[PDB]
């Protein structure tokens, strides 16, 4: 469906930040600052910009006041100024409406270009940016939940397979994915920094966000988290987690914002940065694939997620998924998954595992 | 209600080991021993003797094979060879049945008294015991997820303010318990040995033994646990965990052996022997009371639990709790929880937390 | 020999507090508060009162202003008010000065008994004590290098076994010490709550302090407190470790507040609570006895400790070591250790372990 | 001094593999596989390969029985079979000796060139190589103690800056060195993989290998590392640490196996992939810079390390630096260290710190 531009795609580094539109610029101030602990590089009565604990460029988030809770940029790092240059050309050949400021959209990045993609992100490629202090040894400062890194984004999209091959053609690596025996995907996992991703795309209606997500040193700084939400009478924002994935195997959490924009904490997957890096891919019915422990995906999981905005800031429109339902198929009425394949013991139908059905 | 003996209570210092009926010795010292890492005191064709890394005395847990899976004693070491004497004068004024048996009735044991105690449970009360080589600087044989100590035993019974009575009476002090603003008692902590507790009450249709848990030295050892039960494609074993619980503040997991006996892994609660430490009280609707990131208790938490038997080795009859069920006041179709009291945010009725209803 | 008092011992809990003389005030918070996170009960210009993570009684420890830096009082709580009287009649049999008072010494205390011990240590009794709110479930507080109990004192004192066997007739229970071929006993710990000690001595010119301890819950909360001094630039105040103990098998570390008295941090010892758990005696040569990994102990060690005052306000005179030097005999010029006994591989001879020397 | 050749640079992956020579392979195994439980890919008489736990191609580490003990081959992997072809053009313009065999020198590695480098050491470059079962999932075989990656190298050479340029035309980035005010370079460390380092170089007579480094998930991993060596009374064989680094920020130890290589392990240091990634220097004097809690550096870290071997096996001679040896400058009769820069307190003249003088 979508080409391979003749022009090369952009050399991109990494996912570096994202832009979230917030209605209550002292409400989100409090949930990320002040129960996750990241660090102000930059703040006024409009913006806050904030970084983690071993970063060095400007931020790693951005939250800007407005009327409608939305993703309004996910940001990647380009390797050269050129690169930018090459990214306008790019996405001017595939036919997408393209912006581009000299002097970057957001304070602390310079020359930058933002995109609506063919699935319909809003996507900004940059090199320059603002060197700030790098806290990676400023103990002094270290929270028992210190968030280290900016680590992936993850999108909810209707076609995978489409996503995915215009993903690659931009030069993300396919690390590992969730599909069926029937020839449906559920879920793509792709990279570039080496890590198991910088982005992911979720089968479902979109364009949405599904999360942003960071990395700590170890799993107790993941379990402080939940601890300290328990500590400010705040569980209802814990919406699945802690736990072990299947796919990237790392250990994880997610939780909810005042917009109920969805953060993920994560840490300790595993290096792909060999291009023969062997590829993984898990049956949709195998109740190992998500939480490893089989606990059960929480149902606000597959169908919650944020609004995106264009480049004028109105809210995409939503086109609707076709192709199977990964909650129909393993946890709705109809649904099963399994603990061994083929075994009847340790399998769940039309239900979840661990006893719950959907509430 | 269950009168106070005239003669003196054994003074009681900890819980010791559980005699465990199963139904395939070779199964479930699979579970034990490869699985868990328990380390083999002795071993035949009828029988395991298990304990912990730190532990010195002959064993923490005796598999015995049998033809009914249940649970056969809860074992408490007590003070002196005199109160082995002293429990079976108190036992007799209870109007108990008692059996003495100078040479043990396990491996490993001396002088102990077995009885059937007035809430239907086989307790034994012993001093002697052979010592073995304590494990603790043992770091050759150290599994990421060693099993370090025996921590305590969890009992269902249907009327909880009475065996608590009795257990207080015993020299038991009560550190936590849960109950509602209508008069209803749901469970009890108690403890001698000076941390939350050494058994405790739930309840519920009893005599049934709910869990012997262990404790590891860290939080990351009981996600090991979880981690290798996925390797070993036995998660569906995992019954509900891991998180951090409110009554005690124990991180923990709870796991299922091959005839259903449950297992808690438990670390990290707090010191308690002063003699006026503070007692909490939880309210039955507060949804971090069990799990403190607000999780959803599984169902079968709530109606599984072991068979126990008497001296004859017959199975105690099961007499029905009568008071309210905490499945039902907090998860059932006419409960109700709450985040924050007072509060209707982050509330559920009819249902349990997370998306979840009973399946 | 101090003889047995015919009167009964106080039934002594644990170790609960202690009050050290400081210098200058606001140098010694900024050390307890700002960099320890240790929990303010209460303060003025005069006093600061600190508990940890998990007490509930009125606090750990007391900072008093003074002239001359010194331990002021190492308070134990007893089991009853009337151990307070059986505490008083002990000591008066022993011959010691005493001083009661109803209203207590520090504020937070009741009814206490101090005395100027057969060893020349200020000694406090109490029972009576102010509870405070129990920090153990306050995440939204909790530090990355979290001090969560008061775990023991070590004193300093030149006859061990003469100390040694007036804290067994006071209920104290030797669990480790470490004596030569020789006869000659260089440390011993003992307890009352079932860790493996409430106070110790070790070997050499007294009355003095060698330190007091605080526990965390994990070994990586140690390791942040290193991590911090570092960040800080006061790793100049990391004296020894971080470690792992042979005697006690305690991870740990050492560090020196303002006035240069010693602070330990520890976590996970073993239980001792069965009368008649093990004891373990090391040789003094055994290099893995005081670090595990064979880490040469710092010289500062075995020499410094802090002042110790009698009732009168007035430092106590210190008496000297006629028994062999821990240090002299170790790593001293003419001195000896080994990592495996009889093998000649691994040993050191007039140095330390791992190619130092004593400057 | 070494010109940068018109041919291109290989473009290099990682480091990948080192093949150390040892004289008995039985107590080699023992070291390798029984206590620091590295994965056997491949084993025989006469030859042991080992892998990390996440690593997918066929080994990280080969023993070869031979006569020395030395260094026989540093690999490293190439992104396309022709980058192998391109290493030996490079090499062969800088006037090396070259060995290309097309089937590769050991087991599961296919066409493969190994040099004589201009420092003197063995580089290996390969693309081909023998996938196996990445076991990063097995947690049914992980260790208490497990090494999930192979890290890094560090070499010893006597002058650093010109080695540093050599690896820079070779593509390789520096991120953190070690200097003085008078101008002299002690240290410095460059990365291909986006970590701080794939090889090291360290200051001294040379060629020798300094250290090969492996990864573990978290820094308790290394703790048990050391803990299992004291039960293993083979605590002398612990060279130094553990530690925090200032360089590199990341937890380590250093120990010996049987024919004193030098093995490091090595957890969580930081991203360094951006083209601009800061750079940081450090000075010779900074007693934080090589242990950031101020612990002092065992003379033997600094004088002792590995032959190595040039292509026919021999042994390759070794060239004394003549720049200022680190040792002497900060450890040495003339040498000192600071804790803050310019204050005598927490100050070093003529001594290590912590109370130590060279042995
Ligand atoms: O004595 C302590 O300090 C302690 O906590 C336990 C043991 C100890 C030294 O002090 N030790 O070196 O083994
Ligand atoms: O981080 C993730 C990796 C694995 C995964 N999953 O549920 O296994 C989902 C996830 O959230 O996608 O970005
Ligand atoms: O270990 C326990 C402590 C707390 C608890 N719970 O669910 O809160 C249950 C529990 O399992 O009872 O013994
Ligand atoms: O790997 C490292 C990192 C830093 C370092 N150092 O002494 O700081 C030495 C190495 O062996
Ligand atoms: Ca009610
Ligand atoms: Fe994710
Ligand atoms: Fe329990
Ligand atoms: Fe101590
Ligand atoms: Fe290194």
């Amino acid at each position: 469906e979508i080409p391979k531009p003749v022009a090369p795609a952009p050399d991109i580094l990494r996912c570096a930040y994202a832009e979230l539109v917030v209605t209550d610029l002292a409400k989100s101030r409090n949930f990320y600052v002040d129960v996750l602990g990241l660090h102000v590089s930059y703040e006024d009565e409009n913006q806050i910009y904030l970084r983690s604990f071993e970063e060095f460029i400007h931020h790693n988030l951005v939250l800007t006041k407005g009327p409608v809770a939305a993703l309004k940029a996910m940001a990647f790092r380009v390797r050269t100024p050129e690169d930018v240059d090459k990214a306008e050309a790019y996405y001017q050949e595939l036919g997408c409406r393209t912006e581009r400021r000299k002097d970057g959209f957001v304070k602390g990045i310079g020359d930058a270009l933002r995109v609506e993609d063919p699935l319909g992100f809003p996507y900004e490629f940059f090199f320059e940016t603002t060197h700030v202090e790098r806290l990676h040894m400023r103990y002094d400062l270290y929270s028992a939940g210190e968030l280290v890194r900016l680590d992936h984004f993850n999108q909810v999209t209707p076609d995978v397979p489409r996503g995915r091959k215009y993903l690659e053609d931009l030069g993300f690596r396919v690390t590992e994915d969730i599909q069926d025996d029937e020839g449906t995907t559920y879920a793509a996992w792709m990279h570039r920094k080496g890590t198991v991703h910088d982005t992911a795309l979720t089968g479902g209606n979109g364009p949405r966000l599904h999360h942003v997500a960071f990395s700590t040193h170890e799993k107790h700084n993941i379990i402080q988290i939940c601890d300290k939400m328990g500590a400010l009478r705040i569980s209802d924002r814990i919406e699945r987690g802690p736990g072990r994935h299947g796919v990237s195997n790392a250990f994880y959490l997610y939780i909810l914002d005042p917009d109920n924009h969805r953060i993920e904490i994560y840490t300790q997957d595993y290096y792909t940065g060999d291009p023969d890096n062997p590829t993984i891919t898990w049956n949709v019915h195998d109740n190992q694939r998500r939480d490893w422990w089989g606990n059960p995906v929480v149902p606000s999981w597959y169908t919650e997620a944020s609004k995106v905005l264009d480049l004028d800031g109105n809210v995409q429109e939503i086109i609707e998924r076709t192709d199977d339902s990964e909650l129909e198929v393993t946890i709705g009425a109809d649904g099963f998954s399994f603990t061994r394949a083929g075994d009847e013991d340790g399998s769940y139908h039309g239900q979840a595992s661990k006893g719950f059905k959907l509430g």
